[PDB]
């Protein structure tokens, strides 16, 4: 019958793939600023997800064609033996788009590759996108970017996680990494293997939104609060218990 | 514990105020002819269903039928400016058609950000740190009716309203996501609202609210239309979603 506490079956041979697309620099014609600190984010995410059982694959500064090719490749292999799929974007963005090295890519194109009829072996399984992307400004310094990327939904069993909501600001420390990724990774490390994942994301919401912007080193950044959000199309409770 | 102090993985919104709070329902069944929008038969079932479920959870429910945009704005501004100091939370429901960042009132559209903006920070100080929950059943009205002055059937409308976020401690709940379709039975009401209300009744007073919304996601996305009744509705799946800016666990336990 109908089960109020039903969980995604996470008893497969493998947890699954976690893809990370990391962008630090951009083709000069795009006139986008470098993203110092993003490599800290990449490393942090890599440890957390690998500790959760994911097979983590990182890609640095791919051109759009290369990026599309790689994600299409992954969408077309069998995930039959996997619990789930994770995809992380660390870049600048605008509207429905995230930037690769040389051009933008639509988020809907990326998520569309993992919808039911495109990726049968992921049907009914969690498909999690984590997006750290905002408006590029055209030792440890905090850079502040206006929210620009739409907090888009996707298909059933997708979970779309965004560093920042409309009207707020994304922060990135050049040594320590992004506020959002730091707090996400801290929560993953402590609670990732026990807490329901949207419960955990809610903790991240609290952590990030409570960071004070009262007295920034850069006075221009005062009052520029960060509020993350996630859009859930999940249909069951999601845990990452040790396999 | 003996007394608490640190970062708590299981922190819950404090729901021990004198009152649960206000639940606003804006119910729109018909529209000014110049808008060229179809009527929304079944929405009154949705309104009544929601009224019962939220009142059982302790909310003070106020319904408004077919308000003009100016009246709507006035009313919600009125609620945003009173003191919610004695309240746990705030709920606002829109039952209408919509487009992009807009929801239709009787005579004009209103931007969702205009509505949520009224309840941010010191615009509504007494709701700061409290759940502010918007539930939006709004999609694209099928316009095969004229620009002139004018049984249980399932109407199927394309998703049209952006699944917009808002401020901290907002929870924005949407009947349908981009690329899918919202369904409304002309007697029984909307798929989304029916399933939301059933889950509220069975689990609302114990389940964490986003967990409950996740149940609604499952219920709705698994619904099929009777192939013989409307073949055109084949492949028009409904996938709801919610955008959470919540910072704590939200329960509606019976108030003492
Ligand atoms: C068009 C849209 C679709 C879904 C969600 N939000 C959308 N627009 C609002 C918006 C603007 C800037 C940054 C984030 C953000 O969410």
């Amino acid at each position: 019958m109908f089960d109020p506490a039903e969980k995604y079956k996470m008893d497969h041979r493998r947890r699954g793939i976690a893809l990370i697309f990391n962008h630090e620099r951009f083709f000069w014609h795009l006139t986008l600023p470098e993203r110092r600190g993003t490599c800290a984010d990449r490393d942090n995410l890599t440890r957390r997800f690998s500790d959760l059982g994911f097979e983590v694959k990182c890609f640095n500064d791919l051109k759009a064609e290369e990026l599309l090719l790689k994600i299409h490749e992954v969408s077309t292999v069998s995930h039959a033996d996997a619990d789930c799929f994770v995809c992380v974007f660390l870049s600048h963005g605008e509207g429905n788009h995230i930037y690769a090295y040389d051009a933008k890519i639509e988020i809907q194109t990326l998520t569309g590759l993992f919808k039911g009829d495109k990726c049968h072996s992921l049907v009914g399984k969690p498909k999690i996108f984590i997006i750290q992307a905002a408006r590029g400004n055209q030792t440890n310094i905090t850079e502040v970017d206006a929210a620009s990327v739409y907090t888009l939904p996707a298909g059933a069993d997708f979970l779309m996680c965004y560093s920042v909501a409309e009207g707020y600001y994304s922060h990135r420390e050049t040594v320590n990494g992004s506020w959002y990724i730091q707090d996400l990774c801290e929560m993953l490390g402590k609670y990732g293997s026990s807490l329901e994942f949207t419960e955990l994301l809610t903790l991240v919401n609290r952590k990030v939104s409570q960071r004070r912007v009262d007295f920034c080193k850069d006075p221009s950044a005062i009052g520029k609060k960060q509020v993350p959000c996630f859009a859930s199309m999940l249909t069951k409770k999601l845990h990452f218990f040790p396999k």
